């Protein structure tokens, strides 16, 4: 078997525009593994059980019910050199394949991580690695903080040298524009994964032309669970039946399977 690491590095490094799938919790982790994804987005942990101990711990359960790659949307557990170093060995033991830190200190001309101060807690975590493989991705938030490409790609390139083994460029207009933008500035120095909720209109060919590594489809099983649940419950709150619900949901065999 292929460690779960190893699996995200070789598709992040692959010839190929990959995808993994926003998971929230074990049983959506489940659905995405069964649905035939080959990685998943670790992201809206929190919101789910509504609350860095206690997220930690649904990773486990996470990844104890998955066996393809789940990549951290880590936004907490990296204040300083310590903890993000400590945040590595935690995540590596729990079979965790890499981690998504971003430079974001929040919409013009909002401020961003020290970038000497960043590249360095890259540098730390890539040191603190037990497995080779562990995977560590910088997202930059320069497009959308307001400063231009040359801020954006004198981030990515700060932050690839210092050991990142991929860039998540950022970009929250409708189109696609700034991630062109980078990718014909950046010479392919290194993998480049997008999250593509805004531009969604997109067409997914343009970012296998431009070379794109990796997409993520951010938050949209938890969008569409929290719809579910409000529709459903507003449903049999006013119908006080159960009638108008029952053909467009599960049945209970598919429960007692999960």
């Amino acid at each position: 078997k292929v460690k779960k690491t190893t699996q995200l590095k070789q598709m992040l490094n692959s010839k190929d525009l990959e995808f993994i799938m926003e998971a929230h919790n074990g049983l959506s982790a489940r659905i995405v593994q069964e649905a035939g994804f080959k990685g998943i987005w670790g992201s809206g942990l929190s919101v789910s059980a509504q609350l860095w101990t206690q997220v930690v711990e649904v990773l486990e359960f996470m990844s104890d019910a998955s066996d393809v790659p789940i990549l951290l949307d880590a936004d907490t557990g990296y204040g300083n050199f310590n903890n993000a170093r400590r945040l590595v060995r935690k995540l590596e033991d729990r079979g965790v394949a890499g981690a998504c830190l971003e430079d974001k200190l929040f919409g013009r001309a909002q401020p961003l991580a020290d970038i000497e101060e960043f590249a360095l807690k890259i540098k730390a975590c890539k040191d603190s690695q037990t497995d080779p493989d562990f995977c560590i991705v910088a997202r930059v938030e320069a497009f959308i903080a307001g400063w231009g490409l040359d801020e954006a790609l004198k981030r990515a390139e700060a932050y690839r040298n210092a050991g990142a083994d991929a860039i998540l460029m950022h970009s929250k207009k409708a189109d696609p524009s700034d991630i062109e933008a980078f990718m014909k500035a950046w010479n392919n120095q290194g993998p480049v994964v997008i999250v593509p909720t805004k531009y969604y209109k997109t067409p997914t060919d343009h970012f296998r032309d431009m070379g794109v590594s990796m997409v993520i489809w951010a938050n949209h099983n938890l969008r569409a669970s929290v719809s579910a649940i409000q529709q459903t419950t507003k449903q049999i709150y006013d119908d006080q039946s159960l009638v108008n619900v029952e053909d467009k949901i599960v049945s209970v065999k598919e429960i007692f399977r999960l």
